[PDB]
Order: C-alpha cells, then structure tokens, then sequence
C-alpha cells in the first residue's frame, strides 16, 4: 500500500463558535479545542500540511462579521504555525478558492478535517473533496455541531452530530478519534472507511 | 418574482422499494405516491423533470447494473421525462451533464425529490448550492434508512430529520410535496430558514 499524503484542515476555529453567538453543543466545546490543537501539534511534529480556513460574513453581520471579536480565529489556531491559509463566504473550503490546486500541488491524496460546524462547513467541504476524487477523515473529537429548530422541525446538536458522524463513515470518510489519527500517522497506515451496505445491514440485523 | 424550476428524481429504484435497501423513513410508499405526484404536478406545469439512475458494477450487493434492484420502479420508469441521467457517485452532477443541461435551459431553482435524503440527495444539493442555483426539497417525498458502524447508530427517522432541519437552515427551502405543488401553480418561491435563527428558537428550549 502507499502510505496516505495527509493534509490536516482546521475549518473555522474562529471565536463564534466559543466565546460568541453560534456555541458550539457537541461535542464539549473544549474538548473539541484541545483535539484541534493535539492534531495541529501532531500534524507539525509529522511533516502533515496544515491548512487553516476562516470564514467572513459583511461588517455588522450577526454572525462571523468582519472586524468582530467572533470572526477572529480562536487562540488555539492563531497561537499556531500554519502552512496554508484559505478565507471562504461559503460552506465549502474549496469554491473558488486556491485548497484544490494548493493541495494537488503537495500530492496531497487524503484530507484530514477538523473544525466546525460538523453539519455545515464540514459537510460541504468533504463532499466536494470526495467528489474531486480525495479520500477523507473525519475526527469526531475534533469537530461539533450546535443545535437547530426551524419549520423542519427540531435537532439537537449531539442528533446533528452523531447523525453526521454515522452518514461520514457509511460512504464519505474514514470518521476517528483524534487519538487514532496520530497513531495512524506514526504508522503510515490508513484509517477505515465504512460503506452503506454494511452499514444499513448492520443495522436490521440488530432491529431482527 | 418567479422561479425557473427543474424537478430532479433522484434514484427512484427497486433496491429501495423491494431490494436490499429498504427506505424506513418516511414510509417509502407514501414517498412514492409524493413522488409520482410531483412527476405529475411538474408535467402538467411545463416544468422540466429529470430523472437520476445510479449503478454499481454487475454483481455488487446494492444498484448492481443488470440486476432487479437497479431498476427504476415503474412509479417513475412508466412517466414522462425531459431528461434521464446516470451516475455512479453520490451527486447527481458528477459525471454526468446535468449542470449543462439545466444551464441550457436557463434553470435557476432544482427541487429535490428521491433517494437517499443523507446521501444521493444531500450530495445534489450542496454541488447545486455551491455553483448558484436555488434548491428546495420535498420531506415527503425523499427519505433514509438505518445505519450503524464503527462511528454510531442513527435511524432513519433521525438521519432524515436531520438532514432536513440542516438544509431548511441553509442550503434548500424543504417544504411537503403539496406545498410545492401549490408555488408551482402560484409562481411563487418557497421559504428558507437561516443558522442564526435555527440556533436560536432552539436554544430557547433552556428556558432560562
Ligand atoms: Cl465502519
């Protein structure tokens, strides 16, 4: 096998999510903080490009405005080295920005999200990353969710989360513990990947 | 002003109905007849409707090319179409000329109707989202099954219920099939939820 060429992307770690008017529900906020930091600190230690994303509405937005407290990066990133920076509008890290090229040009073949929201900014990112022909992970205790009503009706953010987290493995990326990834690292391997036949079976067989 | 509609049919096949994939959420006949509905309200509107196939190779456990499973179900392979793709990734778009086809005729607005909610459906929409057009999706008229692996459980009810509340909150206006049926009749647009507000009529649920 070819050992993976990893890029770590720290999807908009910024105050928002923490200290601001989108918190962050689940997992803990500061649980999924220290990860991020342990993956960056890892991924230094390992020679894996780190790439962060910051996201910006208009000056004055409710959420993410330009010149805000909430649109600055947490500490835990801006204390931080980096190899990339990438600012986006959208969901997605990659429309109409550089990460596509940037990555193809470091030979990167797999992409290592971390950074919220699980459901939104992350989502997006790794379905384009999957559908541009990448291979994915997706660090459970490194990312989160908020919870949501609306005329759809009612989601917690552990729902959302776990939701998502289960929908990832079942076809889209390899979803680990942070703990996991570095080991995965260390040892130049692969982390496992799921698929929806398994996963739905496994889930009647249980319901049987 | 008015939408420029294309109702997209999303891998409305027997694995599904009668296969190996049974559709739990919601009950996959009362999104069949939403489906055929829709079909129909679109036809007679003038509204183009477009059909999605997905295969996997011959001899795969799901969609496998040649087998039963893999066939549209006849609520849809017996209807009017203006344009048929096939695919063999989750969105719709890749691989396939479906942006071409909706660019030629000017379509600004892709309503979503079909299988699965958290993945085929889910993966159309953010594509569409991130190159610009407007989506809606029908509740009723899609839907998800069960999953456990190494990353959790979710069931269908909550996959869907999740995938929804996350789309009405910021990539698709999700409304019932006679919601829809009633805008197209009006030329009327259909309502979008928003993160901010989402966040916070549940964060109300504290009661603080
Ligand atoms: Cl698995």
């Amino acid at each position: 096998m070819t050992t993976p060429r990893r890029a770590l992307i720290v999807i908009d770690v910024q105050n928002e999510y923490v200290t601001g008017d989108l918190p962050i529900e689940y997992p803990d906020v500061q649980s999924s903080l220290a990860n991020i930091a342990r993956a960056m600190d890892a991924a230094r230690a390992a020679g894996v490009p780190v790439v962060i994303v910051q996201n910006f509405a208009p000056a004055g937005s409710p959420l993410f405005a330009r010149g805000s407290n909430g649109a600055e990066l947490h500490p835990v990133v801006s204390e931080r080295a980096r190899d990339h920076y990438v600012e986006k509008s959208l969901p997605s890290a990659f429309t109409g920005t550089d990460l596509a090229g940037w990555l193809a040009a470091r030979q990167i073949d797999t992409l290592t999200v971390t950074g919220y929201m699980t459901h939104n900014c992350d989502a997006s990112t790794i379905n384009h990353a999957v559908h541009s022909g990448l291979a994915v992970e997706f660090l459970h205790d490194a990312t989160g969710s908020v919870p949501y009503e609306n005329s759809a009706g009612f989601a917690s953010a552990e729902e959302i989360h776990r939701v998502f987290s289960v929908v990832l493995q079942s076809r889209f990326a390899a979803v680990a513990s942070t703990d996991e990834w570095i080991a995965a690292v260390q040892g130049g391997t692969p982390l496992a990947r799921g698929n929806i036949y398994a996963s739905n079976q496994k889930a009647r067989a249980r319901r049987a």
